[PDB]
């Protein structure tokens, strides 16, 4: 009868207009949200917040659509019904309509774009500075490290040979300092490998060739100071 | 006195076997060619870790050991009032050390060629997914932009067989999905993490077709129920 027709689309349209109401509200809010996020310069904290945008996609990001479909098909059943009964059209409030509705879709999946685009740039910075502070102290040491390895290599000394060992064990005396600057520098490669960093455009050494650098160029001072030690001795 | 003579005899054997090792580790980088495909790129990159951490210590450590044997020799032989060593021909420390700067040189070269090579596989992988996700989203969005459209001045029985219509041409799009989730996981095995080519994951342009069919089937269920009305 009439008035069961009148009292179930009127329930439809009330249904109709407190979803939307709040679909628009929770948009709002998870927009805000996105907004709101300030990306970190630390590597876990922003790996975490590129993983909180996953949360989004799989959660609200599909509540959100299913939602405004739902609603958009409520809509259509609505008029649908008052058309087939010759009843004024239902016309949603203000901005609750099923096309305002997509609208918002629309605008809370340009900014979850943006907020993974400018995480993304986050991370990549934050790659590249993990790189240079490995990198740098690296390539410094590596340097330092070759300074003296050039000195014991060099075969051109005529000095007495008392004066070749005392300048010999002074500059190892200067090289065994580098020991202590290594430690940090293994520390930042450790850093890059948490990170998973795999390329560094910005050294050609690993920690390892640094490590093993100071080792041997430390060993070839010693075995040229044994050997013209040995020399003083057989006069 | 046959101290000497031995060590010397050891320095030219090594310093010799030196060079020609490093030689041929240099032409075997220089000859490798980038692949494309990133479990090939990613082994070729294996490669060069794995001489990072192999011969090129080795050749490093013997070219150190042997400026240390040239010294030795020479010390010994000044001591003994001796006239000097001299290497052969390319055999002398800074030779070799030369040789180190050699083998250097072609290490980082290929690393870097290399590492493009990964990017740009990374790129490709990437855009795999991409294209026919792009294109797949707008094909389905065509379709929900058609079923939310309510300006339709027809017979239902018309409407009812345009959407059906519609519909069955939006369920062709379902058997272009296969390929492309199989195009994400290529993603997924290569760990690539982002995609600016791409708005869309695998998921979002399923869960965008299932939703779309929905809502074409409920706007078939509604409009046949008011034709029986």
């Amino acid at each position: 009868n009439f008035l069961d027709f009148l009292r179930a689309t009127e329930g439809m349209v009330h249904d109709y207009e407190q979803r939307a109401q709040a679909l628009k509200e929770n948009i709002e809010a998870a927009i805000n949200k996105m907004n709101g996020v300030e990306p970190s310069d630390e590597y876990h904290q922003v790996k975490e917040q590129i993983n909180e945008t996953k949360n989004y996609r799989k959660g609200d990001k599909r509540a959100f659509i299913k939602e405004q479909g739902d609603l958009a098909t409520l809509f259509g059943q609505i008029n649908s019904k008052l058309r087939g009964m010759k009843r004024p059209v239902y016309v949603a409030p203000e901005g609750l309509d099923p096309k305002s509705l997509e609208g918002y879709i629309a605008n809370i999946s340009e900014a979850e774009r943006a907020l993974r685009s400018k995480l993304n740039t986050a991370m990549r910075n934050c790659l590249i500075a993990l790189r240079k502070a490995f990198a740098d102290p690296a390539n410094a040491t590596d340097a330092k490290i070759n300074e003296y390895r050039t000195f014991v290599t060099d075969e051109t000394s005529e000095a007495p040979l008392e004066e070749q060992v005392a300048t010999l064990k002074a500059k190892l005396e200067e090289l065994k300092q580098v020991e202590a600057q290594l430690p940090p520098i293994e520390e930042a490669e450790k850093a890059c490998e948490d990170a998973n960093i795999e390329d560094n455009e910005y050294t050609d050494v690993s920690f390892d060739d640094l490590q093993f650098n100071y080792e041997q160029t430390v060993s070839m001072f010693e075995k040229k100071i044994v050997y013209i030690e040995a020399q003083i001795n057989e006069a």
